[PDB]
């Protein structure tokens, strides 16, 4: 009896959240349709069948997935659970070999997999009863990241499994995951180049790189130069959290598969472009790690710029991965480096109710830090398509809501309807929930009147990490940052980053839970952005 | 009044019960138990208002005109002292009974509106006269002037709205009779005349009739009604097209590849083939309604939101059309359905033997102006087809690069009946696996969110806007598009293709549509 009340109460709060994000102006009809979407979301789940949707090419050669730092935090929370989810869906070959590689000694190996790895398997994956069947593919290798001799032994271990493959293709494909700090990558790749390359008889090698790719142009070019003598770009897969989201991948399709959007994607129709990233959480007591990164290096240099490239890129000659990336780097060469006056920075303080402590109230943050936890800036693309178009990138910690979306405003509708209408908007939201809607003006369906009584109406339309790993198995480099793409990305931000490190610009304080500095919203308004709400 | 208050309710209840019972009693018992559980601007009140419905004894007035007037009062859109006068040819010595047994019978939703029905009929009076007697219109004017002077308001006089629910052969006499006997008082008041039935059958026939009414009423007083010009989605065409930059920038020949305006009905002529045989499907709906839609689609941006500014642009684009010719038209005539439920058109006894009247017609129009040059506009209408469907389908040119056969052409659909809908068909990638991104699917982008069209038309007439009313110049330019073709049809140069009822029509129709820039992918 006591258990009944919790479920009905837990459901309505989810129902309340949905009717507040979609904002349907016919209140009654939406809740009925939205409610039926989540009824099948929790129920109707069984553990009877595992349909492997793998291509005939994937089962031809043995596959080996090596996760370096398997005892680490990133491997246990995200890397291994995603491999489990991929396996649950039947996306791994039946004879996949997974090897955990770490420095740490582990006795009672099976206890560790069940007590450490299985512990972080998610409740949403808990409807999997074949977890024991999945762990059968996992083995543990204790070695150092600097020993070519250990890699020769690892190679003997992988070769044992590779030669035991019951398929036509010989050799074996090897996907290496570096769930490690960036200071180790050059050492592991040198060691992998000398000790654990794929067999000469057949098999490719691919390396996934996770942690930040430097902190400036020089740091990244030094790091990219360390790996060039070992791996080309068809082998290096620089991963990104957002590129795997379906709505971000769909931007290429919504823009270029449709003439309606194609014809207005220029300066002659587009008036203001905004790419916003909002989080409710602060630094959560680990502000010391963030003090050396800043909000710009964290999410604006890599993720938001990755988004901005997909919006402004020219038409690729084809849908091939590197053809798409070429246009991605080419538009990133049409940008001007961000300047000091085109940037407004912020740093969050304690909340009004005191629930969220300030950034400087953290003991791990150095005293007198000018590290930004908020930044809004305008970029300029100098080409025939985007000349004069404002591109606003915004990122902020401990703000009024967690919200990640694109909001494009089209050119002001030149007076056939006057003030009765406003600017058209195209919205692409990826977080908290996927949604893509267009805001246009229609007449109010009550009476004809003067036809000046109109209303703004929206035209709605409804895991990332694991899909990206699969693209790596599938060899889809479309959603991975390229070397030239990374260096030209860095050249946009480094002059400003150097000015930030020398103290030329300092963040404006703002209480947690607000939108941020008052000057930021003014700066956005001063750069072609207007709203009527 | 301890007896009249009981009797008035008892009379109001039973008169509602009679209207509803159409089938072969026990229903009156069920309805009583259902009814047992059932528990304006200052300018509008400045002058008296008088609504005259000519031809009240006709089918159109009793079924459609007066029931719609009831809805205007239910919505609270009529002034509290409005005076409605029913004018008809036949004398009926059933003064109060006729209002309850004939007019109320066709009122809708009598299970909630039967308590304001008695207050509505109190505004209705009946005048029996001839449509040709200046003396009678003098007597009618003397009845109206008494109520006008009995108005408790600052402004004197009164406004008079005349409705001609009559065949067109009676219009010239009634407008002449109004001009000599029942014009508004010299102290104040406007006059407006609503005209419904077809305005001739060609350019000349329409021209003779338009010349007949000019010596009696100008264009600010003549409100030529059109059923669809008041439709919510058709009225919305002007807003969605110009209030939004997204649509404005693609509304030309550079982005648009084919436009289709389709009107589909499942019923045949329903044993009334004799009346339709002399009209044809082109004059019935294609010359007036579909072209009224077509005018709103191809009009340029009006200089303002003023009514005549919009109608000027409505006329200006209809003058850029070339008259439809014989090779750009496929006609059809329906035969008995495959299920036998719908008898053939020639199976009607009221239809002449060997008749070539079209029950189906698709034709292409060419608009020669900068915005639409080369854009095919297909107008299609058909009786006794696979479904009742009335919509606009604009197909844009798909840029193949860089998606090729993985994408198709974007579509804009605006449906007004049977159900309101405005959606865009685009291709997005399938939200499954990333794969090659060539795995896409065509997804439609639907629009999310008193009512009836006829009622709104009357109000716009009461408000005096005239945006949604056919203009004199607009009518002449509309006919000159269709008249050369109708003459070739009336001379037998083109003959309809037989097709069984329930199908899409003749197979040659779909070929003609396919041969003019329109593609399907299913
Ligand atoms: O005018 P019709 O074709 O007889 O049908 C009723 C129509 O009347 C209109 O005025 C209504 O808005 C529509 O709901 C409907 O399409």
């Amino acid at each position: 009896q006591d258990a009944y009340v919790a479920d009905v109460d837990g459901i309505l709060d989810v129902l309340r959240a949905q009717v507040l994000e979609r904002k349907p102006d016919d209140i009654f009809q939406f809740i009925s349709k939205s409610a039926l979407s989540l009824q099948k979301d929790r129920g109707a789940e069984s553990c009877d069948r595992i349909n492997c949707k793998v291509k005939d090419e994937q089962k031809s050669r043995a596959l080996t997935i090596i996760v370096f730092g398997a005892s680490g935090d990133l491997a246990k929370k995200k890397t291994f659970p995603a491999l489990f989810d991929l396996y649950c869906g039947g996306l791994l070959p039946p004879e996949v070999n997974i090897i955990g590689y770490a420095r740490t000694k582990v006795d009672d190996v099976e206890k560790w997999k069940h007590e450490t790895l299985m512990k972080y398997f998610s409740n949403l994956s808990e409807r999997g009863c074949h977890a024991e069947d999945f762990l059968k593919h996992i083995s543990y290798f204790c070695g150092a990241y600097d020993s070519v001799d250990d890699f020769k032994r690892l190679d003997a271990v992988i070769r044992e499994k590779e030669n035991a493959f019951k398929g036509p293709e010989k050799g074996g494909n090897r996907l290496f995951y570096l769930a490690l700090p960036p200071s180790v990558f050059a050492s592991v790749c040198e060691s992998i180049h000398k000790g654990a390359m794929p067999q000469e008889v057949g098999g490719w090698v691919r390396v996934i790189i996770e942690k930040p790719f430097g902190r400036d142009t020089k740091s990244s070019a030094e790091l990219s130069q360390a790996l060039e003598p070992f791996f080309d770009e068809s082998q290096l897969y620089r991963i990104d959290h957002y590129l795997g989201k379906e709505m971000v991948q769909n931007i290429i399709t919504t823009r270029f598969a449709n003439r309606i959007f194609s014809a207005v994607w220029n300066a002659s129709n587009i008036a203001c472009v905004q790419i916003t990233f909002k989080e409710t959480i602060g630094t959560e007591g680990r502000g010391g790690y963030f003090d050396n990164i800043g909000i710009i290096r964290d999410v604006m240099q890599n993720h938001l710029t990755q988004i901005l490239a997909l919006l402004a890129m020219e038409k690729p000659r084809s849908l091939d991965a590197e053809c798409i990336r070429d246009e991605k780097v080419s538009v990133l060469k049409c940008i001007e480096p961000i300047t000091k006056e085109n940037c407004v920075l912020g740093q969050y303080t304690a909340s009004a109710d005191g629930s969220i402590p300030g950034y400087l109230e953290d003991v791990t943050v150095p005293e007198g830090s000018t590290c930004p936890t908020f930044a809004v800036m305008r970029l300029n693309i100098n080409n025939d398509r985007w000349a004069g178009v404002p591109f606003i990138l915004k990122a902020g910690k401990a703000v009024e809501q967690k919200y990640v979306a694109i909001r494009i405003q089209f050119r002001d509708e030149v007076h056939p309807y006057g003030e009765a209408t406003q600017r058209n908007e195209l919205v692409i939201r990826a977080q908290p929930s996927e949604a893509m809607y267009v805001k246009i003006t229609t007449k109010v369906p009550g009476l004809s009147g003067d036809l000046r009584q109109t209303h703004q109406t929206e035209l709605d339309l409804t895991d990332a990490y694991e899909s990206l790993i699969n693209d790596a198995l599938l060899g889809n480099s479309t959603n991975f940052v390229r070397k030239d793409e990374l260096d030209v990305a860095w050249r946009i931000f480094t002059p400003l980053l150097h000015q930030i490190d020398s103290g030329e610009i300092k963040p404006i304080p703002y209480q947690a839970g607000t939108r941020g500095p008052k000057e930021a919203d003014e700066f956005i308004a001063n750069n072609g952005f207007k709203h009527q709400k």
